[PDB]
Formats: structure tokens, sequence, C-alpha cells
């Protein structure tokens, strides 16, 4: 179940998010904690492709070593909230499961700046739902989370010392594919 109307970024700035480049996870929360594992990587890239909002995702356990890729569509509710669809592609574009009636996920900017982001994202698969997962990002794979982003998990009444770090998992990322999924 979801809970949460995150608020988006005032003055959210959707060119720089939305620049092409990658943002890696550093630092996730789900208010259904039993929902994700305790351990896992995830990246995404996001940017506009031939005029169209899109977000390119990894996801990897790195103990059972499940692996998938998705590309998204994402459309606008207002600043910095979107909906988006989603298809599960190989790393390289191809489709092995095609957008789908009711598999979506709501996707909100709660901070940003040039090397971090806070997000809240609901993601919906038919009538089942992965719970409210807030996310830390950072630009750098390695970097620890700066005053700046900590302030703003504060700032949505969250405790960042409640989430749980991605820093020791021997996380490994394919920024080529990432970035070129935003094209697919």
């Amino acid at each position: 179940a979801c809970t949460k109307n995150a608020i988006a970024q005032t003055g959210f700035n959707k060119d720089k998010y939305f620049n092409g480049d990658v943002w890696y996870v550093t630092d996730y929360l789900d208010l259904e904690p039993d929902d994700v594992p305790k351990r896992y990587c995830a990246a995404l890239a996001a940017g506009t492709a031939s005029g169209k909002l899109k977000e390119a995702l990894y996801h990897y356990d790195p103990k059972t070593q499940d692996t998938f890729y998705d590309v998204s569509e994402l459309q606008v509710e207002s600043l910095g909230k979107y909906t988006a669809n989603f298809k599960k592609v190989d790393k390289n574009g191809n489709v092995k499961v095609a957008v789908t009636a009711g598999n979506y996920y709501t996707f909100t900017v709660m901070y940003a700046d040039d090397s971090s982001a806070l997000i809240h994202t609901c993601l919906h698969k038919g009538n089942k739902d992965l719970g409210d997962l807030y996310a830390v990002l950072n630009r750098n794979k390695d970097a620890a989370a700066g005053d700046k982003v900590k302030s703003a998990v504060s700032a949505a009444t969250l405790e960042f010392s409640k989430f749980i770090s991605t820093k020791e998992n021997n996380c490994a990322y394919d920024n080529d594919s990432l970035k070129s999924l935003l094209t697919k």
C-alpha cells in the first residue's frame, strides 16, 4: 500500500535533473520494509529523448544476482511529479515485457542539486504495489550522502539513520547501457 503524497522540490530544475546522465541509489527506505530486500543495487538514467521524458532503470540483487532493466515514458502531473509506464528490456533495449496497462510507477523529486537527490516512488503492478519507496541518489556511485540531501530527508519528516545503504554490496553498474536505453 502507498500512503504518501510526496511534495516535489520548490523550484525543481527539470532540465538539470533530466539531463541524460546517470543517478546511483546510495540509500533507500521502504515504509513497508518487507517489500524489498535488505541488500540491493539500483541506478537510473533520466533525460529527454526525441522530445519525450524518459527514464532507464537498473535493478540488481547482489546476493541472488537477479538483474533487470526497464525503459520508461514519463507523463507530467505537476512540476517534479510524474507517472511513468515501464517495459522490461535486456541491457540493449530489446523488449522482454511490453508496456502494459496497469504497470506504472509514480515518481516525485523531493530534492535535487548538482550531485544528489531525494525521490519517492510508488510502484504498481496491476493491483499490487511495492510500497512507499524513498531513495537517496548521487551522481557518484561511491559518495556518502552529504548534508544537503540528509537535511532534505529530515525536511520530509524522515530519519536518514533509518535508510539502508547500498554501499557495501559491490554494486557494479553499466552506465553506457543506461544512457543508451533512454532512446529505446
